[PDB]
């Protein structure tokens, strides 16, 4: 059986990788990448937006064929799913109010209220420093609602991947927030397939490799980051 539709699991509160434009259309780097992969495979994408923490189980239970969701390749997740070669290297950032001087790194979150996306690597990084240090960790499926808790004063900081932190700041120029503690790598993004689906995996890796040789990938990158 030759699958003509690729069901792509993603979460769409993660600009610039996946979000909704003013007409409600899914847009972003990951969206364009998924379409460019499908073109190489000779198939059509169907997006399946869902809450992030449910994506791995959706792949395991056959609700989707692939994940393209800014998903960091980790050893824990490699137990659950198989990943492509990395397609992006991200870092992390903390977003705080402009008048904040106490928070410059993860270590400084002691005693503070911190918002994170449920199921994310940021959640894990925060949980690691939060051991003992009295951090109050709050969780959101919709990251535009962790961010709104920061703008409203309901949390002191939020933590996410660095390009996404910048995109939220740029969307909120009057909202008096800033990035601190930025790092630039350490979160390699991978496309996930169901564990054991070696035929699909190989096709996706070959598509990535070709996209990086023929200009296709670089044009996507420049569109979103140039
Ligand atoms: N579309 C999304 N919301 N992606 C969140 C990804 C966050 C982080 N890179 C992770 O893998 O946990």
């Amino acid at each position: 059986h030759m699958r003509g539709t690729l069901r792509v699991g993603t979460e769409a509160t993660f600009p610039p990788f996946g979000f909704k434009d003013e007409n409600g259309k899914l847009v972003g780097f990951d969206i364009d990448l998924a379409k460019a992969i499908a073109k190489k495979l000779g198939v059509k994408v169907e997006f399946k937006p869902m809450d992030f923490d449910g994506i791995i189980p959706a792949l395991q239970s056959g609700k989707i064929d692939v994940v393209i969701a800014g998903m960091t390749i980790t050893e824990e997740r490699k137990k659950q799913v198989d990943f492509s070669d990395p397609y992006f290297e991200a870092g992390q950032a903390i977003v705080v109010k402009k008048g904040n001087d106490s928070i410059k790194s993860l270590e400084d979150l002691k005693g503070k209220k911190v918002g994170v996306q449920l199921g994310s690597t940021s959640e894990q990084h925060v949980k690691k420093v939060a051991k003992d240090a009295g951090v109050k960790v709050k969780k959101f499926d919709n990251f535009s609602e962790a961010f709104q808790e920061l703008k409203s004063g309901r949390v002191d900081a939020v933590v996410t991947d660095n390009a996404v932190a910048l995109a939220y700041v740029k969307q909120n120029p009057n909202a008096g927030v800033k990035i601190v503690g930025e790092t630039f790598s350490g979160e390699p993004y991978g496309i996930a397939v169901r564990k054991g689906n070696s035929e699909l995996l190989e096709k996706i890796n070959k598509a990535l490799e070709e996209m990086k040789k023929d200009g296709t990938y670089d044009k996507i990158y420049e569109k979103w980051f140039g």
